[PDB]
């Protein structure tokens, strides 16, 4: 009667159960994800890898007959024929002086290399550096490791290596950061005659903010500083920590995986485009590494600009990347004033033995610090782990029949 | 005795249970909501429209004298008189020309209207467009989509209208986007003798970078860049996705809602503004959507300027939209050098029939990309669905007296 | 037989429930969190304190025969010997000025304070102040409170001090937030000759945008805004909340913190700055609260600075601050054109009785506002209540065992 009128209301009671249960299961196997994120005022933070280059690659001073013969066309500076193109934005001072060094009458070449070239006319961390601070305490271009990238022969600060022990920070602000006032020298920089992925018609620097275990791809991936003002860089540190598969497509850090020591995105790319070049060059390009011969200046007209230049820009499938399982990245925020005022012109003229209008078109100075909320941590976290399964899927069988794996397991057999 | 002094342990573990079941029901009814936030290097991903407006809205060769006439009050260029101000800020060679054109001795005003005159009038793209890459390959003005703003005539790159299958990115850096050298022509750039919204003080161009079914709002949420600059946009995809109630605030961006086939927070502002200004004005502005006739030079100076202005500056309840489901932004990081430098600008100057100064003072490049890390997604999720509810309180119910719906509902009857 | 060998799968049974259970209790007593972030388009949004300081701290017509006496080395204007260094950056038209001034003659000192000094010879905001506008309303020097910090006298929009009623906001877009136009006036720049802590090498103007009850550390933390620009701010108000012990280190905002009414971390340092300076220095600098005495300029040159680089500089230890409870980041991307154009610059130079280069070299407008996305809250939650605990160790409980705090307590005994 009643008795047995709710033991359908145990069918009722029991479907329900079903739906339930199975929901709180699918839901496990999708390994759901969270996130955890805490952007904190931090302390002992480690200040990362500074790395700059200058917009113009080569020396205009420093450039030789020799390094005209062999590069001169890589620059546009000699047609095919080995001579000034006639289409040239001459200048009666500097026209004077490349017809004369562009003069192989009496010139037999000698053996030229890019990276040597490169090294050489490359513009110097000792000459541009006009003054470096780093919290008080004042850098010098010993504090400058040479590195070289698609720009040419450029420098990184606190890039951490030679043993030398990484810097640290403690609070926000400028003072607490690095400071630095530069001289492009915009009175080295190359004649611009036609268009070469060597020739830029920019002024400035480029810079990029990196981990001091993750090479630079300034060219790609940096940010300008104009001359003639101060630019203020504010930055956060931001920790990306992912999840495993099965849980996330992730790829551990300590990576079995070439050229350098960590596994990057960056490096990622680099070793491809190196193996890209060597494959279908017969040459690496001076910023890359391994060991195959470097370009000639022939080679990096005919195969390995446009082979880079495919990579960075058309290609859709050879060269993509895994994620790591961390990943640091920079937030920044950028601004300016004007150097130098009216007042204060005058003043570094005579310091640095320049004209007043030098300093108006050469002059830099780069500040790069962190804010008072500076590290953030972005950390995916697991959403369902098997014991709250069990817990909910335990706690809901008790509910609606009050069962247990030895009520089924015996019953299922006895 | 011992077994009935634990049967008040009883009501004391009966007791407990009550306020811990009703913890997790009322924590239910509050609908918790908890972020997915995961940044991560995508492929695939779809390049947004990027649209882009001279500051200057007409070109002074181009403003002919019915021009003049009909918009010449708007523009400032003419008292109520219908003759220049005495207080111009005179150019001898310029006063020359308008004062030319603004003799009506034997001039009888011919039919105008605004749309038309900022369509023949507006900057050309054809014009100011020296140079476009995407991608590796060059883009021509036939790749820029004309559409007016309140600036005028504007164009948008990347517009994906047209059925042509809207562009990609795949990694990141500045070769994986678009690069554009522009002319702002600031040689056509209209005299300023006073304060109107249709004149300016500076000299640039605004850009606002957004989804191809999103309109531009570049008046209010654009920014600036500025000529003789070469500018670094470095971008960010973030999709928002928010619950709809009873978690959260959320409209259907399918949504039944006017103008545009697809509701977004900036079609919803244009769409109150249209009517807004019809309702008040019986007149629409150039830029705006449905079928009202345009406003005349006189009713864009007495009602439609200032019912706008009003809009966008005062108004605090008329036009107020509600949040869609789905939400793209772009972080964006900006970042200059200076264009041009010493060693090239003889070459542009040359290049582009142009004075060497005139290059200085009209040329800018814009550079937009993504990042490494080009994607991120901030999803909301539920923190307590039903299931984990039942199996809590169940769980619970189990602990302290170890019941069932069973258990209750047959003993409550029986 | 078979039915005490599943008595063995019991003890199996009962092996595992140990694991799980195990489990979720030890991940109770991490006291894990989530976050709970939600990007929206707000209304009623109060808008933030807007602080602005020149980089010139002092006006050249305004420093007095006295004023230099006093000061004149501390601005390197005069050696040890109350002299023009004869190392002078030498105009022809200010060096007759200065050393007329310089002249101490028949001059006996007299009084003299920092504060007063500041006050006075500080850039004036009615002065440097052209144009402001809010939300359509326009603005005055009215508006504006003056502030001294390490810059000298400076100014805040929307200090909400003075029972004046904060100002809100509604919309993203310039026409929503401030825009104001200023003369930074170069001409009124103090001439530098040395290197101080008082003079700079930058013309322009530095801002902070903060909570209207967090002070400003404009030094530190502010951004750059150049002359002959228009730079326009987009912003983001970020709330962050964080959870107390044992979930989280966090001091709650109430703070029972000295000098301010709120606990901030700007706040806490400027608190333990000048603890540090009437500790050492036996002297307050002009910025600072509390009632000890200013520094004078010898105590300037010889303690107070120094004392503040070095707490801003080199400290690692000393004023390191708590985070509190709750925590306003404005998110900001910056943006320029340039200012004048061609077509406006006489228009101005006439508007303001000043020369077209003057406009060139000291005009500057900026635009303080928020996106449509204005409003973010970053949120910590617990993640394992103790409700959710019990009942997943309950739900586990019943699983393997079907026990429950009655079976074991009462058989614990009987
Ligand atoms: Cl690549
Ligand atoms: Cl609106
Ligand atoms: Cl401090």
């Amino acid at each position: 009667l009643k008795r047995v009128v709710w033991a359908l209301c145990f069918m009722g009671s029991l479907a329900l159960l079903a739906l339930v249960c199975t929901n709180r299961i699918q839901y496990y196997f999708l390994y759901p994800h969270v996130t955890k994120l805490d952007e904190v005022a931090a302390t002992r933070l480690t200040f990362p890898a500074v790395t700059f280059c200058n917009l113009n690659e080569f020396r205009f001073s420093r450039v030789t007959k020799n390094d005209l013969y062999h590069a001169g066309e890589l620059l546009a500076l000699l047609n095919n024929r080995y001579e000034i193109p006639d289409t040239q934005t001459a200048d009666e001072k500097q026209l004077e002086i490349l017809q004369d060094k562009a003069n192989f009458r009496n010139f037999k070449p000698k053996p030229f290399n890019m990276l040597e070239f490169y090294d050489r006319a490359g513009h110097d961390i000792r000459e541009m550096l006009l003054s470096c601070f780093f919290r008080g305490e004042q850098c010098s271009p010993e504090d400058f490791k040479v590195v070289f990238t698609r720009y040419g022969k450029c420098y990184t600060f606190n890039a951490g290596q030679d043993g030398k022990p990484r810097l640290i920070t403690m609070k926000g602000g400028t003072g607490n950061g690095l400071e630095i006032m530069l001289d492009i020298q915009q009175d080295e920089y190359l004649p611009v005659w036609g268009e070469t992925d060597e020739t830029s018609f920019e002024a400035g620097i480029k810079v990029q903010i990196h981990s001091q275990d993750e090479p630079p791809l300034i060219d790609q991936l940096g940010f300008g500083v104009a001359p003639g003002f101060q630019t203020f860089v504010s930055c956060q540190e931001q920790r990306l920590i992912y999840l495993p598969p099965p849980w996330g497509d992730c790829k551990a850090t300590t990576g079995d995986s070439e050229f350098y020591d960590t596994y990057s995105i960056t490096a990622c790319r680099i070793d491809c485009e190196t193996r890209y070049l060597v494959e279908n060059c017969n040459c690496r390009m001076v910023h890359m590494p391994g060991d195959a011969p470097y370009c000639t200046p022939e080679q990096y007209k005919e195969c390995a600009d446009p082979a880079l230049d495919f990579l960075v820009e058309k290609d859709n499938e050879y060269c993509v990347c895994e994620m790591p399982c961390n990943v640091t990245r920079y937030g920044k925020e950028l601004s300016m004033v004007k150097i130098p005022s009216k007042a204060s012109a005058k003043y570094l003229a005579k310091k640095y033995n320049k004209s007043e209008q030098y300093i108006g078109e050469n002059i830099l100075v780069l500040d790069i610090f962190f804010e008072a909320l500076n590290y953030e941590t972005i950390e995916q976290k697991k959403a369902y782990e098997v014991a709250g399964l069990l817990g909910d899927i335990g706690g809901q069988m008790g509910l609606f029949i009050g069962a247990s794996i030895l009520t089924v397991l015996e019953l299922f057999d006895y």
